[PDB]
């Protein structure tokens, strides 16, 4: 036989942007939800094309998305 032994990451990090400043307009949000929904994660160029269509910043999609994912996911350790 032959199976892995140990594959640990060389080093990772996480950042938090809990800021109640960024605001999206009903219009912008509408589009953001449409895209994300269709494609949980956009591509390098794609994300750009969108930010240009709605007038948002590439960062928006990136961040906004990640944040959305959280809710999108589902954790059920024990219900009861």
């Amino acid at each position: 036989g032959s199976s892995g032994s140990s594959g640990g990451e060389p080093g990772t990090k996480a950042k938090k942007g809990r800021r109640s400043r960024t605001v999206f307009t009903e219009l912008q949000l509408m589009g953001l939800e449409k895209r994300f929904e269709k494609q949980k994660y956009l591509s390098t160029p794609d994300r750009i094309d969108l930010a240009e269509s709605l007038g948002l910043s590439q960062l928006q999609v990136k961040t906004w998305y990640q944040n959305r994912r959280m809710k999108w996911k589902k954790s059920g350790p024990s219900s009861g």
